[PDB]
């Protein structure tokens, strides 16, 4: 039936850390899935980078990938990598726009709807709900959690992108 991932077991240790994701396209995001990278502005990188770079043990960096406009939230990818010079980022249509590219590994991939993700807000986006955050905004640990294990039901109506 479903095309959906979840996975049976996730665990994200303290001092990790969560950052909103948002895309141009539904394109951008298979293709981020498929290659296991992704870019963001050099700008968004350099932030993405410094977070990854501070980590320390088995602490961990997540990615709520969401597509502008449409404000889908598409699913959950972790940073694997810092920034890298030799990535395929051809795989970006007007790459020039965008930075080296990171590895990343999507762990979760299905829809979670906006109507659901609107009671988040967020201290540091003027206590926005989540679905105004734009590109790399930090999103505080417990909440973090919380949308996580939104993420991890498995709901009877389940969507993904993978569906398609």
């Amino acid at each position: 039936g479903s095309a959906a991932i979840i996975p049976p077991w996730l665990n994200i240790p303290e001092n990790s850390r969560f950052f909103v994701i948002k895309s141009s396209s539904l394109k951008h995001v298979k293709r981020s899935f498929y290659n296991g990278i992704w870019s963001s502005t050099h700008f968004g990188n350099k932030r993405l980078s410094e977070a990854y770079k501070k980590l320390n043990s088995g602490a961990k960096v997540f990615l709520f990938f969401s597509i502008n406009t449409s404000g889908r939230f598409c699913g959950v990818a972790e940073m694997v990598s810092d920034l890298k010079m030799d990535l395929d980022t051809s795989i970006w249509e007007d790459e020039q726009k965008y930075g080296k590219a990171f590895k990343v590994r999507w762990v979760i991939v299905r829809d979670i709807n906006n109507r659901s993700l609107k009671r988040f807000l967020i201290p540091s986006n003027e206590m926005k709900p989540i679905t105004h955050s734009r590109d790399t905004q930090e999103i505080p640990y417990s909440i973090g959690i919380s949308i996580i294990n939104l993420f991890k039901t498995q709901d009877s109506d389940i969507f993904s992108f993978l569906d398609e």
